[PDB]
This record gives structure tokens, sequence and C-alpha cells, in this order.
DNA sequence: CGCGGAACGCGCACAGCG
DNA sequence: CGCGGAACGCGCACAGCG
């Protein structure tokens, strides 16, 4: 009922110490341990995972696959969205070669306006006009990963949104305008740098 | 409120850019409802935001507020950055034409034997080993972007040589001593909180 | 007229159950 | 015995003033 985002991505952060710690043969955890992992108390554990059930054993503690399994759910990702890449600059070819998207994720699209990267053979698959957008995001695009120089993100933010997209992984260095009918979420490189500078001159506050 | 709430900070940012753009379209005034309108929240949050650093205003001159704006930030020194981990994120990253002024890469690192001794944009790439001999006195910021299984350890390493923050693009969690500050900047994680989004809209 | 404190809404102790 | 509600504390109202 409450929710707050800061929770879901601290859920992103168990999930990943599940990952691992099931990795490692361990069969039961703690939220006293996920706490110690995370960096964060206890407390802020399993009032985390409330907000969504009861997924442990009293007394005892929570069995590392079932919660995996359990918060994998929430996150979405026992799904297999449609993802799309729109700039096939430097970024969004590095992207295309990430092969650590998983079962969750996949790619279908690929997209940029330059002549000349337009039709080159990307990772499984082949790059395309951005004006192919109201005939692909349809039913097999459901995510789009914006990495256009700061310019063009508000544009590209446009069409992808009239082209029926429901989510934009932003990379764009800016506010981007969207109907609140579709969802964004910005990864910021150069804010996370400036924040860097702000913490280093700032040790106290920090 | 003497102390500073960090999402002011990232508030802040935004608000520097949106005057850069300002000022690269000519205007030379702008207001507290003006900048919320451009960065999508309240002319209150905007003077709020302000108001822990300091009476900027007349008013509001663009090219006065992008210059405190890029003071309180540290924008206003020369940063020495290097890279550790030259795969494919490194080498974009090695060739990003929009730090700016205000960081420089001195630096970039790796292990392996095909890669060191590369030459790059600005340099070239030296074995990790050497960062304890390149980090002091010219190196204060580190974009992490190893695999994610060697992230610690290289945070360890650039640790111990000294480092004053790292950029970390790995998706775990980094364990540093105090006085190390640390940013992520988590791609996986903005995913995964579009997943979410997605299948609570009216959570929204 | 137009544009730099304080209230308010939201993010630990014990009850519950194994 | 061992490990899933409410207090606390962080993030609008008006005074000054051209």
């Amino acid at each position: 009922m409450k929710v707050p985002e800061a929770a879901i991505s601290r859920l992103i952060t168990y999930l990943r110490i599940l990952e691992e710690l099931e990795a490692q043969g361990v069969h039961r955890t703690s939220s006293e341990q996920l706490g110690e992992l995370a960096q964060v108390t206890a407390f802020q554990v399993r009032k985390d995972l409330s907000y969504f059930g009861s997924y442990g054993t009293r007394g005892v503690g929570y069995t590392v696959p079932v919660l995996k399994r359990e918060l994998r759910h929430i996150l979405g990702l026992n799904r297999k969205w449609g993802l799309c890449i729109v700039g096939m600059g430097d970024l969004g070819s590095a992207l295309a070669d990430y092969p650590g998207f998983g079962e969750s994720f996949e790619l279908r699209g690929f997209f940029d306006v330059d002549p000349e990267k337009v039709g080159r053979p990307v990772r499984g698959g082949v790059i395309e006009h951005v004006d192919l957008l109201p005939q692909r995001v349809p039913g097999r695009i459901e995510i789009a990963l914006l990495t256009v120089p700061r310019e063009a993100a508000q544009k590209a933010a446009d069409l992808l949104v009239a082209a029926g997209i429901k989510g934009i992984l932003n990379f764009a260095p800016v506010v981007l305008e969207v109907p609140k009918e579709v969802a964004v979420e910005n990864v910021d490189f150069l804010a996370g740098l400036t924040r860097l500078s702000f913490a280093i001159l700032n040790p106290k506050w920090r």
C-alpha cells in the first residue's frame, strides 16, 4: 500500500545478493545477513519485503531460492520483456553487445536515423530507421533504451511514445517529457560524476 | 535546514543543465516558476534547493546562476579521472566527447594482456598494478567498469591507491572505507525499475 | 503588485508464529 | 525460545522589498 520507490531499488539489490548466495550453495539466509550485504539494517529488509508478502519462516529465516523466486516475481522479471535500442551510437552499440541481459530482457529493436549506420547487422539483428517505429513497437517492444545525443533525446521520446512504447530507459542528460502513461527511468552517468564531485568537496556532509 | 538533502543535489545538476540550454538560447533572465517548469518541480523546491547555498536571486540571472551552481557542484575545477576496465563500456567512455573542461581522463587501466599497452584517446592502457603510482596527485575519480565478479577487488585496489571517488557501473554494492565516495550508475537497475513500473501503473 | 522558518506527509519495539 | 503498527525525523505560509 505504502511502497516507496527507494524500496524497489533495494529489492533489486536483495535479488542480486540472493543470486550470488545461491551461486555459493547457500540455502538459507536472514534479514540480518541480507542487510549486511545490501548495506542496510535488517529492519529495512524485513520492512521492504513486507510490502508484498510474508515469504520467510519465523524463528528460522528465508530460504534463498524461495525469496529469490518471490523477488523476481514482484520485480516482473518472471516474464520476457521486449527491448529496443534507439541510437546506435557507441553506447547503444556497447549495449547491443552486453551479454548480461539474461532471460528477462530480450533485444528486438535497433534503431537510428543516420544512413551510415542504418542497415548494419548488429548482434542478432539489424539496424533500421526510426520511421519503422510505429510498425515495430506494438506487441513486441515494451521498453526502449534511449541513447541519443542530448539534443535529439526529447525528439526521440515523442516518436517512441507515438509508436506505442510503455517504458523509456533514458540515457540522455535531460528531463524528458512524456505522457504520464509512459514510465521513464534515467541512467545518468554525468549526474553521478557531478555528485561525486560534490561528495568529495563535502566530506563532512557525505 | 543547513543539512542539504542529497536529492536536492540531483536537482541542482538538473537546474544547471537547464541554464546552459537557456544561455545557449540567449535568455538572460529566468524565474523560480520557469526553472521548475523545465525541471518538472515546483517553484518552491527550486527556491528551497537554492536557499541551502545562498541568495543568488536578484531575480535570477541565468549566467549568474549557471556560475553559482557549477561552483556549488565543484565543476569550477578540473577533476582527474581514470577508467578501470577497458572493455566495451570502458572504451565507449574513453571516447565520450562530452565531459567538458571539469573532468579530465588521465589514466586507463586493465589486466588483459591484449589491452594493456594499447593506445587510446588521451593516453595508453596500463596494468592496474600501476595505480599506486598513477593516482596520488593526479587522479581523484575512477570510472569503475569491470565485470561484476571483479568489481569489489578493483575497488579495493583503487582505495589502496588513494582514490577519492568511485563511479561504479557494476551491479554490485561496493564495500569501501568511509572516506571514499561512491556513486552508482546502474542501468540494469533502471531496467528492472521500469519493469516494475509497467506492471504497477496505478502505483505509477 | 511580483518574486528566501514551520507545518506536514512520507520513508523501532514488540507481536506473532514457527 | 528465535527471527512481520506506530513513532520518529527527514525532505506551505508569509515576510521582505523593489
